[PDB]
């Protein structure tokens, strides 16, 4: 057993606030803020090993990451950015830190109660986006 175990699941999302305005920030286009925030993802978390995954499973898309704690990433997200990546534990958070054409955002994870708490920082704006155990 490892701390991330608490992570490890399929989490369906039940709620987000600010999440447009955290993609204007990040510089998503018009359609793709629409669609995405539509989108009522599935968040599938799995160890093995020393690696793991996250998968994030919508309707228009599916996207994937298997990483390494503290070993950087080429990663292209969603909305088609291609980021370089780095996912830390820090306190029983995991913080997922993305840089490309000299910004970055920082997306951190943490278990609260019964819920995954998804918090996504831009400058200075936040989404919270709630998972539950689906
Ligand atoms: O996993 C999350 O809750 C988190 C995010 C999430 O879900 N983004 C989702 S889902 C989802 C999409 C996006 C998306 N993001 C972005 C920019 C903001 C990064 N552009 O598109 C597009 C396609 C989809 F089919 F519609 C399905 C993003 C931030 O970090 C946590
Ligand atoms: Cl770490």
């Amino acid at each position: 057993s490892h701390m991330c175990d608490a992570f490890v699941g399929t989490w369906k999302l039940v709620s987000s606030e600010n999440f447009d305005d955290y993609m204007k920030e990040v510089g998503v286009g018009f359609a793709t803020r629409k669609v995405a925030g539509m989108a009522k993802p599935n968040m599938i978390i799995s160890v093995n090993g020393d690696v793991i995954t996250i998968k994030s499973e919508s309707t228009f898309k599916n996207t994937e990451i298997s990483f390494i704690l503290g070993q950087e990433f080429d990663e292209v997200t969603a909305d088609d950015r291609k980021v370089k990546s780095t996912i830390t534990l820090d306190g029983g958070v995991l913080v997922h830190v993305q840089k490309w054409d000299g910004k970055s955002t920082t997306i951190k994870r943490k278990r609260e109660d019964d819920k995954l708490v998804v918090e996504c920082v831009m400058k200075g704006v936040t989404s919270t986006r709630v998972y539950e155990r689906a």
